[PDB]
Formats: C-alpha cells, structure tokens, sequence
C-alpha cells in the first residue's frame, strides 16, 4: 500500500497474509475457505492469520496450512496472460479460529457504485518504484473508479468481470505484495487486488481489482463440492 497508514490493531480481521515465493494478501470468507489472487499460484503456501505486524509474536495470531487450491478456470499465467479474472481459492488444512483478531468477511450482495470510497490493505511495497514489504498491515482510502479510467478493461469483454480504483492524482494505490488483498467500498467487500508490480501509485493510473460480484457464483460452488 503507497500512500495509505497503519491500519488500527485488529480492524481487519479478514485480512490474511499468504506466503511462498510471494507475499499476497488473502481475504477470510469461510473458516475453512481464503479468496486470493491467483497470481499468488504455488505448490505450498502457509496462511497468517490474525495479524498486525507480519514479524511479531501476536496474540491472535494463527498459521494455516492449505489443502488444495482452485484458481478461477479464465485466469491466463504469466497465450497472452492478463489480470481478468485473477482469483484463487485456498480451502485450508483445518479451518482458522474465529477469535476477537479473526473474523470472516461477506461476499457481496450488490453492485458497487462508481465513486464510493473504498479501502484496501496490505503488507506490500509502500514505495511506488521499489519493492519495500511493510511489517505492519497498512490501510489506505482510495475511489471506485469508472472503468473506463482503467486502460485494461478495454480488452475483449473484460469490463465485465474488473472494477477500477485509485485516484487519478496517484499517491495511493495497491502495490507488489498486496495483490489478493481486499477492496471494501461502503463498507462491502467488492474486489480482489490483482497484480500490483512497480511502478505504483502513478498519477492518471487506477489499478484493477476482480469484481468480486460476478464470482460468487463460482465461489458458491466451489465450496459446495468442497465439504
Ligand atoms: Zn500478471
């Protein structure tokens, strides 16, 4: 997060750190099941869960391991990758503790309104040119854009399934590492960071996030053969 603050202890208690060979934020939708993006794709990852600073002992504290993964069928890895339809679920080894530091969030029942304030969190990069991961879990404030903002959404018929935010000033956005984090607008649930790589935070370049609204569907199912 470029531009954001350190978010209050314990605000977030939806806000998983995923880790690999990457640093991805996470999102706690079920005790058993963290939304992700799929960018964050690996062998093996370990789920933090319940925490502020990524390097403290913490007392709300939690570790998971995941069972399996399921990236949404349309993502493209790095046939021409690109950031729709950036969404993975990691459906845990044995679910996480619902205490006073973690919590689950909702999926979203409606659509979100161009210009709303949302905020996203995130341990990564809060230096917009070079990759700086943050201890502390950082917040920032930033607007649902129109998607016609986002140069991205142009593609094919990808409007669809992308929401666009930031400020057209730059100064904050979502950067490397943040990337599966949540976007909240109006206090809902509506996106999932997508690839954040540097440069960030540049004046006149929103960022894209998975309309967490056209995947619910999937979600819903998901789980449903998940037991
Ligand atoms: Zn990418």
């Amino acid at each position: 997060i470029v531009g954001g603050y350190k978010c209050e202890k314990n605000s977030q208690p939806w806000q998983v750190a995923v880790i690999n060979e990457y640093l991805c934020g996470g999102v706690l939708i079920d005790p058993s099941w963290v939304i992700t993006a799929a960018h964050c794709y690996s062998n093996n990852y370990q789920v933090l869960l319940g925490r502020n600073n990524l390097f403290k002992d913490e007392p709300f504290a939690q570790r998971r391991l995941v069972r399996q993964s399921f990236r949404h069928p349309d993502y493209i890895p790095l046939p021409v990758h690109d950031h729709s339809n950036d969404l993975m679920l990691l459906h845990l080894s044995e679910p996480a503790d619902i205490t006073g530091g973690v919590k689950v969030i909702d999926l979203p029942t409606k659509e979100p309104k161009v210009g709303s304030t949302c905020l996203a969190s995130g341990w990564g990069s809060t230096n917009p040119s070079e990759m700086v991961v943050s201890h502390d879990l950082q917040c920032v404030n930033i607007h649902l854009l129109s998607n016609e903002k986002c140069i991205e959404t142009y593609k094919d018929n990808v409007t669809d399934v992308m929401l666009c935010a930031g400020e057209m000033e730059g100064g904050k956005d979502t950067c490397a590492g943040d990337s599966g984090g949540p976007l909240i607008c109006d206090g809902v649930l509506q996106g999932i960071t997508s690839g954040g790589a540097t440069p960030c935070a540049k004046p006149k370049t929103p960022a894209i996030y998975a309309k967490l609204i056209k995947f619910t569907s999937w979600i819903k199912k998901v789980m449903k053969e998940n037991p």
